[PDB]
DNA sequence: ACTTACGGAAGG
DNA sequence: CCTTCCGTAAGT
């Protein structure tokens, strides 16, 4: 049975009522004004002409945030608005207080009624923060709106020359972000162009007719090219009539540089290439200074001082190029002269699995995960062969946490618990069960005890006050009960005053061809800086990319701009899986050889560069001898799943002849097919009215519960589906299983399911990550992880922040 | 331990 | 109307 979740007082009574059954006049001074609206006046300044004035700072009350009604009806939120009133409005004088966290923060954990506030709320990404310390009428509103209008307009600095069309310039800066004559720029697809010039037989295939559509899942035929890269040649305005510059209209020249899918050779260039690989161009192209979507750094690759493989790992927006590329002449070339130039972490990990969450953390160089909690053995046993300085505890988090609420030190197993002080770093992912869009049994225990490990993991935080707190869910977490648990997370981490926000990402933007969009909380305590959430690495397609929540009818985004495009290409199929070596229906073998070297950019990430010929987890379940036939009978054509199944008499693996799918009833929706003959396989095709306990059909190629209720699930689309290598896997499960709900699991050729180090692959982990168990406690670890790019991305959001408040703190203590 | 049959809300 | 997709419970 499942265990009630272990509190604090905090989280108690803010969740208390959800989970019932499953827990266990001077300036300074705020006014009031007639909607009442609560505002701090900045100035009493008299305006002339208007009666007396006074400037009003605007006060955000918690039931106007994303808290809504589950807000304290007392606190009030700093907001960026202001404005100017008569003083004919105001009421009388309200108390407002400022609630500062204590120096014992870090140690509150575990334990009148005027108006108050901790905390500055920013509406559009519902990012709650520590109140903005603008040192100085004065208003706050007023400063952060001007020096936020002032980063956002693109000014040149440093005039190289002045000639009499246009004055040239050495310097220019957009977006907080100087430009160079010289550097790289990321332009829009659409910036500039490149020199290179670019019935169904329905007796046989009775359910074809399903397929109607022309949606295909996990295809790749409308992502969005990615960045333009440029080399800044030319920053200049043109002058206007007063024969002076016009430095508001700035344009710069560029050096267009090719990837090798921009050549005569089309995407199969891209293939083997290193998705940081350009060729260099002598055709030039001139564009405005606000088409540029970032800096790059692209250099020449035989005159970096390291290997180019090291320097594409040092940092971000890192392009290399070897040689140029002729257009017209269809040729490659050297490139012209003119061409050639903090301590981690202490991290614990609830809910760990087998560790993807922890792995991109470790990769990113965040974090040392010290604490890994998880029940399930065999996911601890692979976090212990993937962490072995880690402390696995092989427990319920709930008793885990009672035994540290109290002074016990110690489990009955003598690994020794963290303690206050302790925890820096608190991440996890809850289960996902519950929330999953895919259970539909959620209104019963087992998914309410399920989902109610959420207020566990927020006791762990209110515990242990970390730094920082990361919670990974399903997309579903955020829109779950009218996003009640959301807004119950949001209202806890408030209440316990850390700065807070949420957000939706797509794991395909950072580095893996799959579909997997994961909602994530972030929380800092009150000294640190709240991280952004990561811009996008790679592009992906715009169908899987839809990342807004709503939140009782108001939409909420994150600080991400790379809405559509990106730096790097999309991450297929071909680039996952190209490499390993065929293999059966029923595969056993752990450790076999690699039949080559790898042959992608991804794969070379994957496996490293050291020569290692040991393969591991390359095995598939063993299907039956009906499902592998209907494997064998799925044609390879991209889109192909179920529906495209024949309807004919095939003499199995065993002595055993599967028989052919009879229609017996009617399908007034669905209709006659060509031949005159039924669609229907059971009486419930007639609405209202109950199934025949005898129409239930065994032993078909065809299975009988795709038609019979395939009208009210997208006509299963995706079951017995074959991946296509252009394309991405949709998101990863537990299990593989072609009749599943997320069925698209056969291998592009061979006929059988997708191996576990195929699984792997999708999910972005490393050939060299340690999986446990049998087939189906790894293709679960795999299934349940964050995918190790897109924590990696989370991480150096969070690496930007450790390094800024270590960096204000050393130039606040050398003065 | 394995296989199958399969609800309903969010958001486009 | 179409697509979403850390899956569950009952049967076997
Ligand atoms: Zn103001
Ligand atoms: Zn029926």
């Amino acid at each position: 049975g499942p265990t009630k979740a272990t509190t604090t007082k905090l989280v108690y009574q803010i969740f208390d009522t959800f989970f019932a059954e499953q827990i266990e006049l001077e300036v300074g001074d705020c006014v009031s004004v007639i909607p009442l609206y609560l505002a701090r006046v900045t100035a009493l300044w008299e305006d002339s002409s208007n009666g007396q004035m006074f400037h009003a700072h605007w006060f955000c009350a918690g039931t106007d945030t994303v808290l809504g009604a589950t807000s304290d009806p007392l606190e009030l939120f700093l907001v960026d608005e202001c404005e100017d009133m008569q003083l004919s409005y105001i009421h009388s004088k309200v108390k407002v207080i400022y609630k500062a966290p204590s120096e014992n923060w870090a140690m509150e954990g575990g334990m009148g009624k005027t108006y108050f506030y901790q905390l500055w709320y920013d509406q559009d990404y519902a990012r709650f923060e520590s109140p903005p310390k603008t040192q100085p009428k004065f208003c706050v509103s007023c400063a952060r709106l001007a020096e936020m209008r002032q980063k956002e307009i693109p000014r040149v600095l440093e005039q190289l020359e002045d000639l009499d069309s246009r004055v040239l310039y050495y310097s220019a800066t957009k977006n907080g972000i100087l430009y160079r004559v010289g550097d790289g720029v990321y332009l829009p697809p659409e910036a500039f162009t490149f020199n290179i010039k670019l019935p169904v037989d329905e007796d046989l295939y009775p359910e074809h007719y399903r397929k109607y559509s022309d949606y295909i899942k996990g295809s790749n035929l409308d992502a969005p090219e990615p960045y333009r890269i440029g080399r800044i040649k030319e920053i200049f305005c043109p002058k206007k009539s007063n024969g002076r510059p016009n430095e508001t209209d700035i344009k710069i020249r560029v050096n267009k540089f090719y990837r090798p899918e921009n050549t005569h050779k089309s995407t199969p260039a891209s293939y083997h290439a290193d998705i940081n690989l350009l060729y260099w161009s002598d055709e030039e192209a001139v564009v405005d200074f606000k088409a540029v979507q970032g800096r790059c750094t692209v250099e020449y690759g035989e005159d970096l001082p390291e290997c180019v493989q090291v320097y594409s790992m040092g940092g971000p927006n890192r392009f290399y190029f070897l040689e140029a590329y002729n257009a017209k002449s269809k040729s490659f070339e050297d490139p012209p002269n003119h061409a050639r130039s903090l301590p981690k972490l202490r991290t614990l990990d609830v809910f760990s699995g087998c560790g993807g969450l922890s792995e991109g953390f470790h990769q990113a160089g965040i974090s040392d995960t010290l604490w890994a909690i998880e029940m399930w053995d065999p996911a601890a046993q692979a976090f212990r062969l993937n962490n072995p300085g880690s402390t696995v505890f092989t427990e319920d988090c709930n008793i885990l946490l009672k035994l540290v609420m109290a002074g016990e030190t110690t489990n009955s197993r003598g690994q020794r618990l963290p303690q206050k002080g302790d925890v820096e770093m608190l991440c996890g992912g809850p289960p996902c069960q519950g929330f999953s869009g895919m259970n539909r049994f959620n209104s019963r225990t087992y998914s309410k005890f399920k989902n109610s490990l959420v207020v566990s993991f927020l006791s762990y935080c209110d515990y242990y006050r970390p730094r920082f707190f990361l919670l990974e869910n399903v997309r579903n977490f955020v829109s779950f009960k009218r996003s009640m648990v959301l807004k119950l997370t949001l209202r806890c981490l408030v209440r316990m005053g850390y700065q807070c926000t949420f957000g939706v990402l797509q794991a395909g933007q950072y580095g893996v061809a799959q579909t997997r969009r994961r909602a994530i909380i972030l929380a800092a305590a009150p000294g640190e800086k709240l991280p952004l959430f990561p811009e996008p690495l790679h592009v992906f397609a715009p169908r899987a990319c839809q990342l807004s929540v709503v939140v009782d009818d108001k939409k909420f985004v994150s600080n991400i701009t790379r809405l559509s495009s990106g730096p790097f290409r999309t991450i297929t199929v071909r680039d996952t899986m190209s490499d390993l070596p065929e293999v059966r229906n029923g595969a056993s073998a752990l450790e076999i050889s690699y039949n080559g070297e790898p042959q992608s950019w991804f794969q070379r990430q994957l496996r490293g560069a050291q020569y290692q010929p040991i393969l591991r987890d390359h095995i598939c379940k063993d299907m039956s001898a009906l499902v592998a036939a209907r494997m064998r009978h799925i044609p390879l054509a991209p889109g192909s799943d179920w529906r495209d199944l024949p309807n004919i008499e095939v003499r199995l693996s065993d002595g055993t002849m599967a028989r052919k799918l009879r229609y017996t009833h009617h399908d007034r929706k669905n209709g006659r097919s060509s031949s005159g003959a039924l669609r229907g396989v059971c009486s419930c095709v007639e609405a209202g009215k109950a199934c025949d306990p005898a129409a239930r059909q065994f032993n078909t190629l065809i299975p009988w519960c795709l038609p019979h209720t395939g009208n009210r699930h997208n006509h299963w689309a995706g079951l017995y589906g074959r991946l296509e290598w252009d394309g991405f896997f949709s998101t990863t499960v537990t299990n593989p299983e072609p009749m599943g709900k997320q069925g698209r699991v056969l291998h592009p050729e061979q006929h059988r399911v997708v191996s576990v180090r195929e699984c792997a692959r999708s999910q972005g982990f490393p050939d060299t990550y340690r999986l446990f168990g049998n087939i189906l406690d790894k293709h679960r670890q795999v299934g349940n992880a964050v995918p190790p790019p897109l924590a990696k991305a989370i991480g150096l959001e969070i690496k930007l922040c450790m390094l800024a408040k270590a960096r204000e703190s050393a130039s606040a203590k050398i003065k």
